[PDB]
C-alpha cells in the first residue's frame, strides 16, 4: 500500500522499472493483487503477494520474499505474465472480474478493436448511471482483427483490473449468426447474446409472386399466422395498428424464417449454457426501416414461442453511417421513435438498442426523449477513430503513413459497409503542417474512410512478413498511454451525457 517500499523492493531484486497501477491494488484472502507497467518496454504484469498455496497456482518468477506485518511470516511475491491460465485462476480470487448479466437497466456498450482500451472505457463510466458492456466485438469484427471471443473478453478483463473497478459489466456476443459461433462464447462466458438473422430477413420485392406465395405457405401452415393476426387491431400510444392481410402476407414473407433462427438460437442457449445470459435480436439491417406491424409482429411471436430477450435492435428511418452524424428528417425520427418506444412499452417492456449510433449527437435528444428510462448504444469503431487521433497529435510521421495507406485501402474495405464517402472532400494532407494533422479526425470523410480501414492497418504485413503498421501503432499508444485515455475517456463521456444519463 505503501507505493515506494514496493516499487524499491522490486527494481532491486528484478533490475527492471516497475510502476504500481495504485488502483489496482486489491487485498483479497490474505493475498495482495496488482498491476505493474515495465517505463522501458511498456509491458504489464501481475504481481502476486502471499502464502505459497496462493503464489502456486499463479505461473511465473518467485522475486523474493516479503516482509508484510500483517502476521509476521514473511510472504511470496511473484510476478506474472497476463495470459489465460492466469486470469483464469485471478477470477477466481477477484469475483468481480467475471461478466453478469444486466437485465432491464439502461446500458451502453463499449467496443474495444484494438484490446487496451478498457481502462479509458471504464473511466468514461464514472458515476453514470449505466451499465457497461465492456467486452463486445462481433464475429466480423473479430474476422478482421485476428481475435476471438477469449482473446477479447481477455483483453477487456486485464484491462479492469487495471482500473480496480469493481463493478457489474457484461460481455455481448456482437452480431452472431451461426450456433458455432453461439457455441464458442458461450463456452468463453459471455453473458449477452446478439442474435442477427438478417440471412434469413427476406424482402419479398426481389422474389416473383409464386416464391412468395410458397414462403408464405409453408411458414403459415406451420403457424397458422392467418388465424392469429389477420384483422387483429393494436391501439398503442394513440394510434391503430391493423394487421390487414397484405400487411400480415408481407410481413411474414420478410421476418418469418428470421423468427425462427432466433428461436432456434435461443434453444440452444437454453440446452448449453448453463450459466445466466441475456438476449438481443437484431433486425437493423434490412433495405427499409422497421415498420411498427413488424415491430409488432416480431415481439408477439417471440413472446408466443417463449424466447425471453431483453434488446431489440430495430432499424431507425434515416442512414447511420459509420464516423458521422445523423442523416436523416428529424422529425420522422421524432414521429417513429415514438411510435416504437410505445410499442416497446405496452409490449414489454423491452429495451431498444441502437447498432452504429457512435457519434450520431444530433439523434440522441430523440432517443432520449423517447426511450432513456431503458435504452441501449452500440460503439467500438470510434473508440478507434480516437487512438488515431492520438496518433496524430504525438506521431504526425505515423499518422500521415497511415492515412495515406488508409486511402488506398478503402476501396477494398468499403464494400462491406455502406457508406456514401466522398473523396473529394478529404482535405490535402501535403498542405496542413504536422501541429495540426489532428484535425483531420474532425472530417467526417477522413473519418468514414480511417474507421473502415482498422483490419488492413491492424493485420497488414510486409513483404518481410512483419507488421507494416502493428508495431509501431501499439508501441506509440503504448507511450502516449494518458493521453490516450483521457481521449477515448472525455469521448465516451460525452455520448453519456447526451443520453441523459
Amino acid at each position: 500500500h505503501d507505493r515506494e517500499m514496493l516499487e524499491g523492493y522490486l527494481k532491486d531484486r528484478l533490475g527492471k522499472v516497475l510502476e504500481i497501477y495504485p488502483a489496482s491494488v486489491k487485498r483479497k484472502e490474505d493475498a495482495i493483487f496488482f498491476m505493474v507497467k515495465n517505463r522501458e518496454d511498456g509491458e504489464k504484469y501481475l504481481v502476486v503477494i502471499g502464502s505459497a498455496d496462493v503464489t502456486e497456482e499463479f505461473s511465473g518468477d518467485y522475486v523474493g520474499e516479503i516482509a508484510l506485518e500483517k502476521s509476521k511470516a514473511k510472504s511470496k511475491v511473484k510476478i506474472s505474465e497476463r495470459n489465460h491460465n492466469n486470469l483464469l485462476v485471478l477470477r477466481q480470487y477477484l469475483p468481480w472480474l467475471n461478466p453478469s448479466v444486466c437485465g432491464k437497466r439502461s446500458s451502453f456498450g463499449t467496443g474495444d478493436r484494438l484490446g487496451i482500451a478498457t481502462p479509458a472505457h471504464v473511466k468514461a463510466f464514472e458515476g453514470k448511471e449505466c451499465f457497461p458492456f465492456l467486452a463486445q466485438q462481433s464475429v466480423r469484427e473479430m474476422s478482421r482483427t485476428g481475435r476471438n471471443w477469449l482473446s477479447v473478453l481477455d483483453d477487456a478483463i486485464w484491462g479492469i483490473f487495471e482500473s480496480g473497478y469493481e463493478g457489474a459489466f457484461g460481455a455481448d456476443a456482437d452480431h452472431v449468426k451461426d450456433l458455432e459461433d453461439i457455441k464458442t462464447a458461450i463456452d468463453a462466458g459471455y453473458t449477452m447474446f446478439t442474435i442477427d438473422p438478417s440471412d434469413h430477413v427476406l424482402d419479398p420485392s426481389t422474389i416473383d409472386k409464386a416464391a412468395a406465395e410458397h414462403v408464405f405457405f409453408e411458414l403459415n401452415e406451420r403457424h397458422d399466422f392467418l388465424s392469429k393476426y389477420e384483422e387483429k387491431v393494436y391501439e398503442i400510444g394513440g394510434r391503430k395498428y391493423t394487421f390487414d392481410r397484405d400487411s400480415l402476407i408481407e410481413t411474414v414473407i420478410t421476418y418469418g424464417k428470421a423468427v425462427d433462427h432466433v428461436e432456434k438460437c435461443y434453444l440452444f442457449l437454453k440446452e448449453n449454457n448453463r450459466n445466466p445470459f441475456e438476449l438481443e435480436v437484431s433486425v437493423d439491417e434490412t433495405s427499409t426501416p422497421t415498420t411498427p406491424l413488424a415491430h409488432i409482429f416480431i415481439v408477439e411471436e417471440l413472446k408466443r414461442r417463449g424466447v425471453v430477450f431483453t434488446n431489440l435492435a430495430l432499424r431507425f428511418v434515416g442512414e447511420w453511417q459509420k464516423a458521422i452524424d445523423y442523416i436523416g428528417d428529424l422529425k420522422e425520427l421524432d414521429s417513429t421513435l415514438a411510435e416504437h418506444a410505445a410499442i416497446a412499452e405496452v409490449l414489454g417492456p423491452y429495451k431498444l438498442s441502437l447498432h452504429s449510433g457512435s457519434d450520431k449527437f444530433s439523434a440522441y435528444p430523440y432517443f432520449a426523449k423517447h426511450v432513456g428510462n431503458l435504452f441501449h448504444v452500440k460503439t467500438a469503431g470510434t473508440s478507434y477513430l480516437e487512438a488515431i487521433r492520438v496518433v496524430a497529435r504525438f506521431s504526425p510521421e505515423l499518422y500521415r503513413r497511415i492515412h495515406e495507406f488508409a486511402l488506398q485501402r478503402f476501396e477494398k474495405d468499403r464494400a462491406s459497409y455502406h457508406v456514401t464517402t466522398d473523396l473529394s472532400k478529404v482535405p490535402d494532407i501535403s498542405k496542413i503542417p504536422d501541429s495540426q494533422l489532428e484535425d483531420l479526425l474532425n472530417e467526417p470523410n477522413t473519418r468514414q474512410v480511417i474507421h473502415i480501414t482498422y483490419g488492413s492497418v491492424l493485420t497488414a504485413r510486409n513483404s518481410d512478413g512483419s507488421y507494416l503498421f502493428r508495431d509501431e501503432l501499439f508501441k506509440t499508444l503504448s507511450e502516449h498511454e494518458r493521453e490516450h485515455y483521457e481521449q477515448v475517456a472525455s469521448h465516451i463521456r460525452k455520448h453519456l451525457d447526451l443520453l441523459g444519463v
